[PDB]
């Protein structure tokens, strides 16, 4: 049951809440989003950034999916280009058989992110897909601002946008107390009255860190965002919560600790199937944060 | 392309030499080794134990073998069932997409093997799929040359694996390896058809060295020198199961990765470098059993 994203977006948007949009590498990673979507009753965005894309192959990236689909035909699933760099990559992309994409140009200035992100909005919905851009960038304290957003999403036709608001990407988001500018996101959900994206969205919980640093890890000085404004952000109009290195962490925690208590063990299925359990909780416990649970 | 295991095994089987079967258990194995295969130039046998179809899913299992087979179709690949256990599992194979099964009777009795065998023979080679069978018991230190003859003719089935002191295990071996060359021959030559060894890791040296570098304990480990490997491609041999020297080699650079770095958790920084290990040993693996430039 792979579908546009916004199909799945705007839902999210009428009714107001967030749909965690998950980042995977390989099968490990994609098996437990999708149990967690299946045991949570939970829409799924999946995503692979044009890093995950290379590693695995996008033939490998969408065939994986469109397999797991047929195993939960019931569950609705976009699958998302994350981070595209370029038009090419975004046309890769759609010709692959991805539902939704991502074209990243926030680093250029307004009109030339508007002339690429237009560029990009035309060949994708032409082609039956769903496009995301981004304004301001990603650091905190730059920060997006409405007015030139109301324009942007206007003159561009895009589905989705992600406004900065003063998360980043990583496990050390916050070097002092976690501030978002909420008042920002109302306005740009005001103005634009369109699915928004949260990007740098991980949370980094209590146990998944303390799960990665009981087997070895090191996280000195990691902050993520606190459920708190997890929760703000979807009320602020937030519909799209990108996660990424939250799994990674709870993945490799267990990665760490069977590595650990056993050396003699080289058995991949004994190490990878606590990491995904782990990985797939992290996912069922943000689906029900966001408000996704029980939404299929 | 996907083709019929005795396709392979049956101009291995004339040509005289020896083709690897993989064991995998996700996408960075599966990956490793049909790279390799591209590298050397070598048909590939690709197998799943249940085990390992319960993990991935036996949808996903042939499903990355078939993107896969896309992505090289110059490469002539088989998908086997390894150790199929039950008529059922072999059954579910067949009707998934393998083009190999094994079913795995040899702890029965000799009739019992046969008559199990057999239906699984018929119902394979009806969907036009190729079928191993093992006798014997794999074990330290064996099969029955004149009943495998009976065994074969009377069941069909397309290879055989003949027990001859192989055990699955990175401990084959109590002290030296041996294995027993003239039952292989005069099997071989009672039954005229691939013969298989399982239990076939060689554990080389450098595999073991980057795993206790990496603080992995391998304490009495051996497996299958080159050399018996080598002849036992000789004696006839044409399919050599290969899991463990996989396994360790891609494991180990798991346990660096995490010693070397306490704050890396990209995945793929972890199994970038264990697929290059696998491939690896893959790629000498092929080239010393002589598959390679066999495409
Ligand atoms: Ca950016
Ligand atoms: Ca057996
Ligand atoms: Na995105
Ligand atoms: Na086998
Ligand atoms: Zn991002
Ligand atoms: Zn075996």
């Amino acid at each position: 049951m792979l579908v546009k994203g916004n199909e799945i977006l705007l839902k999210a948007h009428k009714e107001g809440y967030g749909v965690g949009a998950f980042n995977f590498v390989n099968f490990e990673m994609l098996n437990a989003i999708f149990e967690a979507g299946n045991e949570e009753n939970s829409p799924l965005f999946i995503q692979a950034s044009e890093g995950a894309i290379k590693y695995m192959g996008i033939d490998m990236a969408v065939g994986m999916v469109k397999i797991m689909c047929e195993r939960y035909p019931h569950i609705p699933v976009a699958l998302h280009l994350d981070h595209g760099t370029t038009f090419e990559s975004c046309e890769k992309a759609v010709k692959a058989g991805f539902t939704s994409v991502m074209i990243d140009a926030s680093h250029h200035a307004f009109e030339e992110n508007l002339e690429l992100t237009s560029k990009v909005v035309k060949m994708a919905h032409n082609a039956g897909v769903s496009v995301e851009a981004e304004l301001g960038r990603l650091m905190g304290i730059v920060l997006v601002n409405p007015k030139e957003a109301e324009q942007f999403v206007k003159e561009s036709q895009v589905d989705y946008l992600a406004p900065a608001i003063g998360t980043s990407h990583g496990a050390f988001k916050f070097k002092g107390e976690p501030k978002l500018d909420f008042e920002r996101l109302q306005e740009v959900k005001r103005l634009t009255n369109i699915p928004l994206v949260l990007h740098g969205a991980s949370a980094i919980p209590d146990n998944v860190r303390k799960s990665y640093l009981d087997a070895g890890g090191d996280l000195k000085g990691s902050k993520g965002v606190p459920f708190e404004f997890l929760q703000e952000s979807v009320k602020g109009g937030i519909n799209k919560v990108n996660t990424d290195t939250d799994l990674r962490i709870a993945f490799i925690a267990e990665v760490r600790k069977v590595a650990n208590e056993d050396k003699s063990q080289f058995d991949l299925r004994k190490f990878f199937s606590p990491a995904q359990l782990a990985l797939k909780n992290v996912v069922k416990e943000r689906m029900k944060l966001l408000g996704s649970a029980n939404k299929i």
